[PDB]
């Protein structure tokens, strides 16, 4: 089997990606954000604390034929931007661009954090990082990706995110049309549960590549690229007026600018994220002063390749016995 679905950005500065996924029988179709950086699939529901749902599409499990309480499985998860959700579980028929899953856990929010409720425009996470670090106690569950695998074509999935634009999840196969040139494959480590591999090294606009390891993940569920104070105070240094300021909360730069680009390396190949795609708008409504794209890692205790850096690029999730990454050009 394969699926194929069209993810959109949320918003004009493309904070996130949403996926339409079908749940239950009849189906209700949520808007899911899918991060490589998780494991919980989880849901706006009928259960979810009334004043903490403000226009999301909620999972009535009630209305579903197909849905059976998980009992006893609860929940709970924190995410690196400091927000939150929990509540309980129910199995249910889960599918992807035309993708079935029958049995996927489907966890239910009984509660949510203020910026969940805040973004009407997500209804959900659906997690493809390892499902070792699925949250649901006591019984640990399984990801959409690992309970599809064995029915996939390929035990693989592709992200193709869109710059400004939608682009495509693709499970099972990979679409030899959706790139330019060859796709450099690189080593994975699933120790911490996530796509964990190491760049090459990087360059900033027409400069010379420096050949250094960066340690970071593939994180879909993250909006920017989160890299070394180096890299990024090296980059930044490229752009006048350009400086970190703790009250906004990282780099700023005037909204005149013309950035330049930024090349990663994976292995001997090089992705170059062009300068528009480090742009990420006025601080405040009608400020002079942007907020920059390429973010320092540190206090993070670890490198992010998030969408800044995943939308430059046909990036495929290799989920084979021993799993790998992917990276063409497009
Ligand atoms: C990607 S977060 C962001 N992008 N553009 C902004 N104005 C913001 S913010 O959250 O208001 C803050 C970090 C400046």
């Amino acid at each position: 089997s394969t699926g194929s679905a069209t993810t959109t950005p949320i918003d004009s500065l493309d904070d996130a990606y949403i996926t339409p996924v079908q749940i239950g029988t009849p189906a209700q179709t949520l808007n899911l954000d899918f991060d490589t950086g998780s494991s919980d699939l989880w849901v706006f529901s009928s259960e979810t604390t009334a004043s903490e749902v403000d226009g999301q599409t909620i999972y009535t499990p009630s209305k579903s034929t197909t849905a059976k309480l998980l009992s006893g499985a609860t929940w709970s998860i924190s995410y690196g931007d400091g927000s939150s959700s929990s509540g309980d579980v129910y199995t249910d028929t889960v599918s992807v661009g035309g993708l079935t899953v029958t049995g996927q856990a489907v966890e239910s929010a009984k509660k949510v954090s203020s910026s969940f409720t805040e973004d009407s425009t997500i209804d959900g996470l659906l997690g493809l990082a390892f499902s070792t670090l699925n949250t649901v106690s006591p019984t640990q569950q399984k990801t959409f990706f690992d309970n599809a695998k064995a029915s996939l074509d390929s035990p693989v999935f592709t992200a193709d995110l869109g710059y400004h634009a939608p682009g495509t999840y693709n499970f099972g196969f990979i679409d030899t049309t959706a790139y330019t040139g060859s796709i450099t494959y690189t080593a994975v480590s699933t120790k911490q549960g996530f796509w964990e591999w190491t760049s090459t090294g990087y360059a900033v606009g027409s400069g010379t590549f420096k050949s250094t390891s960066i340690d970071g993940i593939a994180d879909t569920g993250t909006t920017l690229l989160y890299l070394p104070a180096t890299v990024v105070s090296a980059y930044w240094a490229q752009v006048s007026g350009a400086k970190s300021s703790s009250s906004v909360g990282g780099y700023v730069f005037p909204c005149s600018a013309t950035l330049p680009s930024f090349t990663f390396g994976v292995g001997s190949a090089r992705i170059v994220i062009p300068g528009d795609y480090i742009d990420f708008g006025p601080i405040s409504t009608g400020s002079s002063s942007c907020f920059g794209g390429i973010q320092s890692s540190a206090g993070i205790g670890i490198n992010i390749f998030g969408d800044v850096a995943l939308k430059a690029a046909f990036v495929v999730f290799n989920g084979a016995t021993t799993p790998t990454l992917g990276f063409a050009s497009k």
